[PDB]
């Protein structure tokens, strides 16, 4: 029931070129489709060290006719970056390309950096992004239905054309796969995500990061009662849920290597830092009933990261199931393992043909 | 030596899929890079159903770890379509995964349908209008900034945007400049006799690539260049300029001709292109040249007296003849055609003028 999917930031080492950031893409692409992985979502960031893919499409059409089965997302493209009907013709000929093997995740963009960047100042406090990305979509669909219009917003100006006065020429048709929209999907971190409202609202698919027990549960509750007022039907196997997550042989060598390997590295001169300055680890001291001074890597692999052998990472996940009512897709965030890929790839088809097949049902 | 070069426009045959028209990208990519072509130029087109590709990054992207030697170029990006610092941040990143096998063609665009779809009114003709000229020089003023990564904003009369000071290795920004911090070389295409894309070229130091239309306009072409780019203070390169050409080579000149007259490339021009030309008076130079009443240019007229068409020996005595009357090129463009269907003869004559035509050519 449950599937198993692949987030890459990439979190690829400071010092990394672009061509073996590229290259460890399509490599994990390639494998994950090997091992049934189900989806593969891509983050956009212009300004970050670590997240060093500011165009995942480039990626995602390198990948396209290497894979078979699994589906490709960008994760997200921001809106409020690009031209509306540049990225509506891109989207829809990419989707083309990918036979369908595609969804969209759009955002506003977290980072100040890149937003001033595309000419918003004060993303952080004018412009409102969330206007932009509103009024980005609202002309995107238009597009994609090739209804003619021209639009006067207040960001951009876009249009459809009619066809002017043989099939030759007629306007080309860059529609994404089926001539419709493609599933839209969109991220929440925050307890009470304002994205997680905004999915359930227009039926987009929610991808809800991991950040403790309380803000899992919350962000279904959310979603579906927005869903519900919209008049649509919450589908608890739409849900995607980031984590980290690795599994060996047996626990000890699972954590061995998540704790001496390319994870640990990232979370210790990274993340930990990071989450400790934002808060981001008071979901999960709040759970284990610690201090987030406290929350070291150790803690983190013991008590958050879905780490261990697959009965225990099993186990881990159906514990996680009865405590929230669980989700569709257990999305894995990706880390640097392009120097020595065994026992990464590894981790993921036992994840993959051990683990998912394995979890209950999600809550209704 | 004279290179040899695709341009890949493409002209697909309408009805091929999005799948289809990249995987023969790829192929050709490929290929082209395996018999020692210099570089690889890609359209971009929202609007036109032979000219499919909205996105020519995508296939560049995809192609980049599959390819040696090659060397890839947009021609053009539309710089009035997208922002620019979305698109200088693409650029430099490919760029990078390329290794500098890329350099950069800009345009204004010539469809009207698409420059409407981005929020152009009356692109056709010369509140307030936009200029898609003006638009182009915004753009690239916005871009060259971005890339050399020295902060600013800039509120312009089409975009926002700039580059933003560090907030106050792994906490830096990311560094998305093309290969070698530098700007990569910039390329602009010219058809008309008088072009002004040819003066704009001079002026700035930019590669002309000529679209081959009469013995009169090649000249008009780098006579403009050249004078333009000594006044500017550049030496003109001969071995920069690019000319566009359809080019078929086949074992005798009894084959060549029979393979363009009966295949891919006959059927694009009676179909699709020669109406066109006729419309707009595209075949005046090459009815002057020949002493014929442009009414009269056919398909047999333009395979005799004007595509580079014959046995290795026939194409380097025409091309050598055009270098005397005309002074000659520094890479012959080849027009791609859709052989997707039926490589074997198009990837031949493309092996004979690489290897066989090329290397036989005078100097310019
Ligand atoms: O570097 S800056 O200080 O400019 C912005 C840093 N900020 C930290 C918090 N994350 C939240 C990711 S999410 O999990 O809430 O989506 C967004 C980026
Ligand atoms: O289709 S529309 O009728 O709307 C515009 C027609 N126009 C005809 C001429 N071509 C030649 C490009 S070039 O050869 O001059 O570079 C550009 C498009
Ligand atoms: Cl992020
Ligand atoms: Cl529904
Ligand atoms: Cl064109
Ligand atoms: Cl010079």
């Amino acid at each position: 029931a449950m599937e198993t999917g692949l987030i890459f930031h990439p979190y690829m080492r400071p010092g990394r070129s672009a061509r073996q950031t590229f290259d460890w893409g399509i490599k994990s692409a390639v494998q994950a489709d090997s091992v049934g992985i189900d989806s593969m979502m891509i983050s956009e960031h212009a300004s970050q060290i670590w997240e060093n893919i500011p165009n995942p499409e480039l990626l995602i059409a390198a990948a396209a006719l290497q894979t078979k089965n699994i589906k490709f997302a960008p994760m997200a493209h921001l809106l409020p970056h690009q031209h509306p009907a540049k990225l509506a013709t891109m989207i829809g000929w990419l989707s083309q390309i990918l036979e369908g093997r595609y969804f969209l995740g759009i955002g506003a963009g977290a980072y100040p950096q890149a937003s001033y960047m595309h000419g918003i100042r004060n993303a952080g406090q004018t412009k409102n992004l969330n206007d932009m990305v509103r009024e980005s979509l609202f002309i995107m669909e238009k597009i994609w239905k090739r209804e003619p219009f021209f639009h006067e917003g207040k960001y951009w100006d876009a249009g459809y054309p009619e066809e002017l006065e043989d099939e030759q020429h007629k306007l080309a048709d860059f529609s994404p796969w089926g001539g419709k929209a493609p599933e839209i999907a969109v991220t929440g971190f925050s307890y009470n995500s304002p994205s997680m409202r905004l999915a359930g609202e227009r039926n987009f698919k929610p991808v809800s990061i991991f950040s403790g027990l309380d803000a899992l549960k919350r962000h279904w509750e959310v979603y579906s009662e927005a869903a519900i007022e919209a008049g649509h039907t919450p589908d608890r196997s739409r849900h995607a849920v980031s984590h980290t997550v690795f599994c060996a042989d047996t626990d000890k060598e699972a954590k061995r290597l998540v704790m001496e390997g390319p994870i640990g590295y990232c979370f210790e001169r990274y993340l930990i830092p990071i989450w400790r300055r934002f808060g981001m680890m008071d979901g999960y001291a709040k759970d284990a009933g610690i201090d987030p001074v406290d929350a070291d890597l150790e803690f983190l692999v013991d008590n958050v990261f879905l780490v261990g052998s697959p009965d225990t990472v099993t186990e881990k996940i159906n514990a996680l199931f009865e405590a929230t009512g669980g989700w569709g897709t257990l999305q894995v965030e990706a880390h640097d393992y392009y120097d020595d890929p065994a026992p990464w790839f590894q981790s993921l088809e036992l994840i993959s043909k051990e683990v998912a097949p394995k979890i209950l049902l999600p809550k209704r």
